[PDB]
């Protein structure tokens, strides 16, 4: 159901025990961990740690953090440390301010273990700060001074240990106590309605955008209305609840990862595991949705998990799942015109699928299903390895159907039905033509009794003039008239690109397409025998074509050794797709393709049955803006100083000294979905007035640049699109 990308140390994250997440007003995501503050730039994390001997710089005041929180109004990330007070990072000015306990006030913070932060009703007028030990603090950001709510000042309180607190009602403050149950405080009254037992350790209070009061406790989630003062209620620890754009309730549990309560049920889980569609740990801590709608997950041990805002365009079927293939390699697929797919495997039997669910497996003689055909009468033909035809009649039975005498065992690998209800059958032993209407066999062509070129038939298909194009193993293809007069043939040493021709395809436009060992070949008109070979040089890696289909429009799609590629007949060019787009990380199996009654296309591979749409629409992914995230001078080897100085970009420009005339700018794209699949190009006006690409990297380092004014321009683009007109710029002045 979901595709879950992972992020931790490999990406630079300081710690894998992630507890809180937000996004600053300039798009960057901040992560609070059990050791360090991390700001993710787009590819890599920047960690913030407590400073030591440096009563010079000021940083966070303690490494163990509880929460991060974006000020509604100001360019500030508020940081709740668990043992050192409240911290506040202004990302605009880039400096840390601190709020600690001071016995010399004490209109200062009462105790410096902060567990939660939220803004007041009219935002940025103040913020609420919960403590573990000594009650709730209210900071007036105007004065910079705390008012204390605890049982020294509100004797009506049942407890001063607090996890969260929010003004769920205008001037009613809802408090979750540390194993105390929840309290409601009317501020205008200083009276308390306190509930005990839901579960008693109340860890989260959440107001739905619809005004529903959700509550996360140690004994499960409960819905609340102060309307009637009653709860309503699999019952494990809950850490945070957020309703997403989906209008779905996403809840972070201690043992079962994530649950989702879909508000159009008038539950569903994402647990821990080790795969594309599972969490990296059983205890999820925090959930956060992007400005881009990406879902980010804080995991108590297993770093960050990330779910992209848009679904994968490509899918793959492959201890038994609902949709688990009973073998890892798919060698044939076949659509009966009734809504099921019979998937043939090279190890299991046939897995029949309907609506993404295995509905039957098949014991059939030999369980290496290498080819399949739906006949015009609507029955099904599967050829196996060293097993004859296993014929499935849609009168529920399946009979075996022999070929050679003493019922000899044949290596069948292609079935072709012609305009005339004959089925042509490619064998290692030549061709057999079997009459559909009645008698089971007409012809058997070979090296000895016909003009057939080789016996090892692999691939057979029909002309718009009705000639039979028969392909072989290692012998190319030959065109035969229906009486098996050789019309013309195509060899490697005759002139053709390849001898291993893998599939022959008549497109609906009437042209013939061949998947060869080294090119996708097209004969634009069967009144000619002219042909075009598409290879490396014309926008197609890799060159070894396995299977072909065609979409709603003109375009023909091909499976290859590396990916899936698409020939846009409109534009006269290629779209390539690769593991980057969620494709099975194998090579694809030759000829193994089928289409949906809905237009969906399926290619088989050594890694599952992969399937997709007409989401070349991938042009609609808008060109994403480039953000320049860091400039730093690369350090001289002199070997006395770590951390090589970073120059801050102020007014969209940068002043460097003569000394710092070498500099390296890094750039990112803020949507992490698109990180996977963006190429960058730069131009440095004032040095060279021309565009350069840069492969697999997001930083450029210029060295020993002469004094002057320059301007760095950098633009991105996605996998299948042209370079944008739009650029992002940085003006650069080098002094002497």
């Amino acid at each position: 159901p979901y595709l879950i990308q992972r992020l931790g140390i490999e990406q630079g994250l300081s710690n894998n025990y992630v507890l809180s997440i937000t996004q600053d007003k300039q798009g960057f995501l901040w992560f609070a961990t059990e050791e360090g503050l991390n700001k993710f730039d787009g590819t890599r994390f920047i960690t913030y740690y407590k400073e030591e001997q440096s009563s010079s710089v000021q940083s966070i005041t303690g490494n163990e953090l509880n929460e991060v929180y974006t000020d509604p109004v100001q360019p500030v990330i508020w940081i709740a440390t668990q043992r050192a007070g409240l911290n506040a990072y202004n990302y605009e000015t880039q400096s840390f301010s601190v709020y600690q306990y001071n016995p010399e006030d004490p209109q200062s913070l009462i105790t410096n273990d902060v567990t939660h932060i939220t803004s007041s009703v009219q935002a940025g007028k103040g913020l609420w700060v919960c403590t573990y030990y000594r009650g709730i603090e209210y900071l007036d950001i105007a004065t910079g001074k705390f008012t204390h709510y605890n049982k020294s000042t509100v004797p009506a309180l049942p407890s001063e240990q607090t996890w969260t607190a929010t003004e769920a009602e205008d001037g009613k403050l809802y408090i979750g106590h540390v194993e105390g149950g929840l309290s409601i405080l009317s501020l205008n009254d200083k009276s308390v309605k306190h509930f005990v037992h839901p579960g008693n350790d109340v860890r989260c209070i959440y107001k739905d955008t619809n005004g529903n009061i959700w509550i996360g406790t140690s004994k499960g989630l409960a819905l609340f209305n102060a309307n009637t003062e009653t709860f309503t209620n699999l019952s494990s620890y809950i850490f945070s609840i957020k309703q997403l754009k989906d209008n779905k309730l996403w809840i972070a549990t201690e043992l079962n990862g994530i649950m989702i309560l879909d508000l159009q049920q008038n539950f569903e889980f994402i647990r821990e595991g080790d795969n594309n569609y599972s969490l990296s740990n059983a205890s999820a801590r925090y959930i956060f949705q992007d400005s881009f709608n990406n879902i980010w997950i804080g995991t108590w041990g297993g770093g960050i998990n990330f779910i992209s805002n848009a679904p994968p365009t490509f899918h793959t079927w492959s201890q038994m799942n609902e949709s688990s293939l009973s073998n890892k390699v798919v060698s044939s697929v076949c659509d009966d015109g009734q809504g099921k797919l019979w998937i043939g495997t090279d190890g299991g039997g046939i897995n029949v699928f309907e609506n993404g669910k295995r509905v039957a497996i098949y014991n059939l003689l030999s369980n290496s299903v290498l080819c399949s055909l739906k006949d015009s009468e609507g029955n099904l033909w599967f050829g196996t390895y060293l097993g004859n035809i296993s014929y499935y009649n849609t009168r529920l039975k399946k009979f075996q159907i022999i070929e050679l005498e003493k019922n000899e065992l044949l290596d069948v690998r292609v079935f072709y039905e012609d305009k005339n209800k004959k089925i042509w059958i490619g064998t290692h032993a030549g061709v057999f033509v079997i009459d559909l209407a009645s008698k089971k066999v007409i012809h058997h062509y070979d090296t000895s009794n016909s003009q057939l070129l080789e016996n090892f038939v692999r691939s057979i298909a029909q002309d718009s003039e009705g000639r039979f194009w028969i392909g072989t193993f290692g012998g190319g293809v030959g065109i035969y008239t229906p009486d098996m007069q050789l019309v013309r043939k195509f060899n490697q040493y005759e002139g053709f690109c390849s001898n291993t021709i893998n599939q022959i395809y008549r497109s609906s436009k009437g042209q013939m397409w061949l998947a060869t060992g080294e090119g996708l070949v097209c004969f634009p008109s069967a009144r000619n025998f002219d042909y075009q070979v598409f290879q490396r040089k014309e926008g197609l890696p890799n060159t070894h074509i396995r299977a072909i289909s065609e979409d709603k429009n003109g375009n023909i799609w091909a499976s290859t050794n590396t990916g899936i590629s698409c020939y846009i007949t409109s534009k006269k060019c290629f779209y390539t797709y690769d593991h980057s787009n969620n494709i099975p990380q194998g090579s694809f199996i030759s000829g193994c393709v089928t289409k949906d009654h809905n237009g969906l296309i399926y290619f088989g591979s050594i890694n599952g049955l992969c399937f997709f749409n007409p989401d070349i629409a991938i042009n609609s992914p808008q060109i994403p803006p480039v953000v320049i995230t860091k400039v730093r001078i690369p350090g001289r080897l002199t070997s006395r100083e770590k951390n090589e100085t970073a120059i801050p970009i102020s007014e969209g420009e940068i002043e460097l000294t003569h000394e710092q005339n070498s500099f390296n700018l890094t750039f990112n794209v803020q949507d992490y979905s698109l990180a996977n699949q963006v190429e960058y190009a730069y131009m440095l006006k004032g040095l060279e007035n021309s565009w350069y690409t840069i492969n697999e990297q997001n930083s450029v380092t210029f060295r020993n640049i002469p004094p002057g004014k320059y301007e760095f321009l950098v633009k991105a683009r996605l996998h299948n699109q042209d370079w944008s007109e739009d650029t992002t710029s940085l003006r650069i002045h080098i002094n002497p």
